[PDB]
């Protein structure tokens, strides 16, 4: 059989010589009997003296934590990131310090809208989160399998999720909400194409690329700053599943990705990704035709060729899923020196959003969990107390800064880059920006005839369920993108409606 | 289209005349703009002054509560319970006070092992929970579609769930755990048959019966007590789905039951159940061949004919799923006067288990939620404070009992029945009780040839994935139940393994 | 006796005619007996069937919520705010709409460092929080009895609290931490004087003034904006307690303020405050000698005379302290239209800090608690779900914005004021600003000889416990403020040390 | 100065050679500057990019956990328990395995009604909780400075606390509630005397005795069982504070006990307690004049002499109060083999009450906190997951029992003692039991004239604030206890009321 199905058996093989441990309660008290409870005779009521039963039932009653609001379904793995090229001119981060340096990494793949028990082989963008354990703390690169996103303004992200999730009343998926939101927000059209192409349903997590959608900032030792885009492309090749195969796998094996990744890692076929960066100077950003910080746009390779950096490899499956995968947290705000945020609005929203939900669902001290703990760095600060504070709470050291008792001191070298920003402080509308030129390029050049036909068919099949005026608005947007695109969509919708 | 898909449209039709409300924050402050955020110019960073954005994102980050440890996937409805016959001789409860009395009820159907996003059309026992709003408080009748259960000892319930759920490491369903637990616990064999028969996959919640598996105690005005079993049988008839149809629906519509129930209630086809009780006297309990409090056994109809009581009808869909279905809590300990627990161990375990998990996942004051609040009874007690205590916290009334300031007083008439229990206080083993006679009767008499063949085929198909020795133990147990049963299972397993 | 001690008796007088209510559980089930538990005979063990006992004990176990990190000890009252003058030229807020308008208000007084059981009559700044229930939501004016504060940078606020609170190891008040922090941060000197003057220990909450320390922004209908400072001065007159009297009251009655306020309101002697505002134009802000947004500085009355607005009156004691005082939350971010924040850094920090701690200690939906609920405004938004979500969760309305189904729409008239800000984005040091001129003015002109002598004596008495070098640094700072001040402090410290 | 006030200085002396550590965020990222925030120019608004500020403020906003519903104010210490005598005939517990065995212990003293910032030198019973780290898990002996308690029925405990705590409306201490509850429940009279005697205000935690109020059950290797009462008496001697001195200390130093204990341990003057047990056989329990499981009664020394066992010593102050004292949890249900509960109702109530509140205020996995973790025992079970589950969550081991994959197995030797209990299952009233004979003995024999006079004066001073009929009922109960007692109380109350 496959290794996963033999997991317990392998465990039994590891402890074949060792004797079974003595059963205990939470406090370590041995248990005389766990197959039966205390009663007043053979057919009497239960008693409170059965402390072991109460402890077991109470802990069983509290095994569930709140699921992630998005990306609930997921798989996890661990490995290393290896540097193969020198980019010290662009950044001063310790991860890129020198060639050959190896940094431990924790990786989690996920699906956006699927809940905890949702199937994996469905049409949905795939989230790809990486956590590097560097000497200067944790670095969280939380991207997707797509270099762009539906929207460019953070405040609309919740509503978008509410559109992609179940109806508040019927608790059913409502295509009307999805297509109404997309039609009212044509900026998503680009991503929509990427969603309904062949890449929408990858054949496992090992056969899909990963992109850092946002543009970040890289600062070198001399203080020079350049904007950057992160990419990581799979070395196993791109492979996609047909719609029929995806439905068959969903009915048969909803956990196709988890099983595939686990068996691949166990058998030694370690997946790998090659890491690239695109670099943009401030002058290029000023002269860029579009807004370089727009999450809906991409940097063309011809103007901004990929620059290799290193390689990602995964070589360890989780020992316990809940401890190492369910409780793992990726905060994009964890950026070490040499890497800083950009004026991209979506990134700014994520910076606040992620730690807040992590504190809510995992706890205020979630960072001290072993999977999220920067075990390669020394954490010394003036944060004290907190629920479930493990360790020694930094002992009896002074808890106020500044102080005259040799407490931790700030490091001036880790300051942030300073930039002059013009314009008045207010709300600027970005819905009228260009939303069709790159989509037109993708439709015309990147895709061949067969891919275009499949794209149109899939979009029509999903959109037939929506109401008429929503279909008309979506077709209008597609026609603005390209006439033949909208005409094909309209013909397919007419066929479905008839 | 179906009503559910038109839900929002119907909402728009209700407020066609009414003007749209003004958008506000949580505190009621009007929002100038929600499509954009505050930045330092067109391409500047985000500011903390955007309080509306922080509020929206913080609330979005906290939309998820812990799912139910079991019965996570579910559907909800509301209606009334109507009395059609007089059983005042058996019980004094206000619900059975007189003929024609109507009591509001809230009903929730669920599947045991399926998580939040799990499909409905799968082979799994169906949970059926009812909450009656009586003048003497809430009555929670929390049964299943089966009158029995796999085990008879509460302390084994968590492990059983751990066997029916994902592997701790791979996060995959492991048939090895399930069949190892069942083989080591042959008492489940009875339920296993009920699980693998045609009833294992009902065609929606409206075409399955509901049973109160435990035996309870009914006390009349004169203090006489009799044990009872609750039943509620569907008036729409029993209908089951084939395995192929179930898989097709799971791949197509994981929410088949929710959609079916919602559309049926919306269109006016209100489902109905007829309510019955079996009655046992204490002398009959003493002379019963088996233990009458064993959850694995049933009371034969011939010796204990069904006695009609009333009828259940559902005629209202939830307005909001999360408020009325996700946050609803059924505590079996909520038993009004005239209904009391039995010495059945499993019921005693549930009595403590349910309120504990409810306090954990919903909050200490979960009972004050409108769906769970006994709005037909006046709650006056000496419980004070608590997180998120709504209402007035009973004002400035005295908070200590006894007192000399006209505070609430106990009602002696609501005392419990007193019974003399013999035997010493210790742990009594119940694994050696009879586990094959009723299973043999069910296999031989109740089931016809086709049902027996389908049962054997389904059991073999599920059990082929397990290891060899587990198969041998399960086949041994089936042979103990009946020779032909085990022989057919063994032949099918040999075919699958070959 | 005083009314408070007769509270229960008065309750008994209100329900003299009414019969005592029937005791019930949380679910409304009547309780047969609450004075005794269920046991196996007179001297047997306890049973799980005693559901009432488990419910009562479980709720008793969960009566405590996390106390406020600061301002834990407090008193509460309710009343109205009445407008007496027209300031529509400065602001467009509904509270100042027209003369004679009355707005419900909830008021809470507190002491900063005192914990829940801490005494009230101690030397500590007094927090004064007001919550106006306006048609445009809640307005939270959260000031103190002092118009300034120790620090001007938000990031130092936690450490300051850690200095004013117990040692991490010994759990004792450490004057070394307090005076080390103050000496290292001479900007606090101003506030320190205000702390050690006669006002440091007010004779109850009714004999102290209240100030809105931060400068806010007022916007009129025409879009013109002006900075403002809020004041509310007591009509009962300023009255202070001697140190000996304060210690005597602390040993006798730690709840002196609560009792005083409760009895005053019950007897009809309603306390009152007169509301004033200072107004600054943008030109004046540019030409102001200091930074007008510095929390350590004040606006002189001669240059910026007080302008009366209205009056505050309290006329209702809490019915339940925990529901109406412990669970009340004041978020400064709740600012209706016409009132906006300033570039003061401390205010910006508070804007994020307060709702976060409120969500932590009260819950994500704390705003829906009746005391904090804007019952005079209609809350319509796209926030859904959440733990312990009461009401109907906005029903089945659309949960995504924008939408085409008549959902709530934004109000453009409630937009924020736009201002051009110059300078580069970085961290600017503010520790070198002026810290002695206003302190010198306060020491020389405002205070008479007796007040100066008492100030020096109190400061020396508190500072004698600190180490020598801390005393030298503090004396150096005082000498920088004024020579005689430091000389008197040094002489007193020499006397104490000798 | 005293060591406590020099604490930080001593810390500075320990790291005099070591260089200051680099300041970091929660994730370990170095902080460029912590004295200032990011703004749009010198006088601009705050930005979200200041992640360090948001992290610090968010953690500061979440430094407070729910305080204990009772015994909020407290002090903590650590040390060892040493066996000096052999009682293996009575119990088989590993702590009493052999003479000279030393077991780590964590001790917490507390005051019942005082909140977190409440003063220590007040008239209130003192809670004394001990946690032994034995090879067979944790043993929690959670007693008080008194061998008895006000009530004997668990269901009345919350109301009693509600009487001893602030009014729901005024948030003030109400003597009316306290004395109404005590008068309606005369069974508390015994404890009331113990509360209003000189022992009501001990001169620190080092000068008071500690008692295990409940009667427990001790089982030996051969299965024989005997009931027991635990005692631990201070070796420093009993010392009490006068009312005037107590008020003076409360106004001056509310943390008198904490400071005293910390300085005593730091200076080397380690406090000590001698451990004793009273033993009762089942026949003696049957023939006992009262109910031996009544928490309101005591076992006379003459009939049941004290039997020494060992000694308790404290020799380590907490490194961090919050981690080691605020988050410490004592569950009486943590009883290793050889020690079992009795049919005492109050103990049965505590067994369920304590872990529930601990799960509420500390978290479902509070037992894995280092102070509460049985680091001297191996915890292997089928409990999985849970919020903030540290360690490895027992790895990928099987999570269902029984199983055929070499998972942890039960130990039959750790079974509980079996006893036949007679009588029908119902609610039995215990309010009519004897409530005056032992109180009369305590008033007449144990106390001298001066102690009796001070007791009467203190009771009258507290009770004068109550309403008239409450005073009459309390005086009636005292007269039932003894005539002169009630007469003195009535005369003092008349004097106070006439004022
Ligand atoms: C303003 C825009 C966004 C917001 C507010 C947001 C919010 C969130 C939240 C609240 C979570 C829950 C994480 C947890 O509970 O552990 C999450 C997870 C995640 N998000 Fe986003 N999201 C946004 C856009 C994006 C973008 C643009 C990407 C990638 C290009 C992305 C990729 C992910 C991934 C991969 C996860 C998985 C986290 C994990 O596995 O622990 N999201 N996001």
């Amino acid at each position: 059989r496959d290794p996963a199905s033999d997991q317990m058996q392998h465990w039994k093989e590891q402890r074949a010589a060792q004797k079974a441990d003595v059963l205990t309660t939470g406090a370590g008290n041995p248990v005389g009997d766990k197959l039966n409870v205390i009663t007043v005779g053979p057919r009497g009521p239960l008693l409170v003296q059965d402390v072991v039963f109460t402890d077991e039932m109470a802990h069983f009653d509290r095994e569930r934590i709140p699921e992630r609001v998005v990306h609930a379904k997921g798989a996890g793995a661990f490995g290393y990131f290896e540097v193969t090229h020198d980019i010290t001119k662009y950044s001063k981060a310790k991860v890129f310090e020198h060639i050959g340096k190896k940094t431990p990494i924790a990786v989690r793949f996920s699906t956006v809208a699927g809940e905890s028990g949702s199937a994996d082989t469905v049409r949905d963008p795939r989230g790809f989160a990486v956590k590097f354990y560097t000497e200067d703390g944790n670095w969280d690169l939380v991207g997707n399998n797509t270099p762009i996103f539906f929207i460019r303004d953070p405040i609309l992200f919740p509503s978008f999720i509410h559109s992609q999730k179940r109806n508040p009343q019927t608790h059913l998926k409502d295509p009307d909400m999805v297509w109404d939101f997309w039609s009212l927000r044509p900026e998503s059209l680009h991503q929509v194409s990427f969603l309904f192409s062949d890449r929408g349903i990858p054949d496992g997590h090992r056969h899909m690329n990963g992109y850092g959608s946002h543009t970040f900032k890289l600062v070198n030792a001399n203080g020079e700053a350049v904007y950057c885009k992160f990419h990581y492309k799979t070395d196993q090749g791109i492979k996609n599943l047909s719609v029929e195969d995806a439905a068959r796998l969903s009915q048969e094996d909803p956990d196709y990705g988890i099983r595939d990744l686990f068996n691949a890692i166990a058998t030694g076929k370690y997946p790998s990704w090659t890491f690239y960066i695109q670099v943009m100077t401030f002058n290029q950003a000023e002269t860029f035709p579009f807004n370089p910080f727009d999450l809906t746009k991409v940097w063309p390779h011809k103007d901004y060729p990929l620059i290799p950096v290193g390689k990602l490899v995964l070589n360890r499956n989780p020992v316990n899923y809940f401890a190492e995968v369910e409780q793992i947290a990726f905060d994009p705000s964890n950026m070490p020196p040499g890497i800083e945020a950009s004026p991209d609005k979506m990134l700014q929203g994520r910076l606040f959003a992620y730690p807040d939900t992590h504190r809510h669902r995992l706890g205020p001290n979630y960072l001290h969990i072993p999977v999220n703990c920067p075990y390669r760095a020394r954490v010394a600060n003036y944060q004290r107390d907190g629920p479930m504070c493990m360790q020694d709470n930094q002992g009896g050291a002074p808890n106020y800064y500044p102080n005259s008792f040799g407490a931790p001191e700030q490091q001036p070298s880790a300051l942030e880059h300073s930039i002059q920003y013009s314009g008045e402080v207010r709300r600027f509308n970005t819905a009228n920006d260009d939303n069709v030129t790159q989509v037109r390029a993708f439709y015309v050049n990147v895709l061949n005839e067969e891919q275009r036909k499949r794209l149109c068919e899939n979009i029509a099949g999903h959109l037939k369920d929506a109401q008429i005026f929503i279909q008309k608005k979506a077709v209008k947007n597609f026609t603005e993108v390209h006439p033949d695109y909208g005409s094909h969509i309209q013909a397919l919708l007419d066929k479905y409606n008839a």
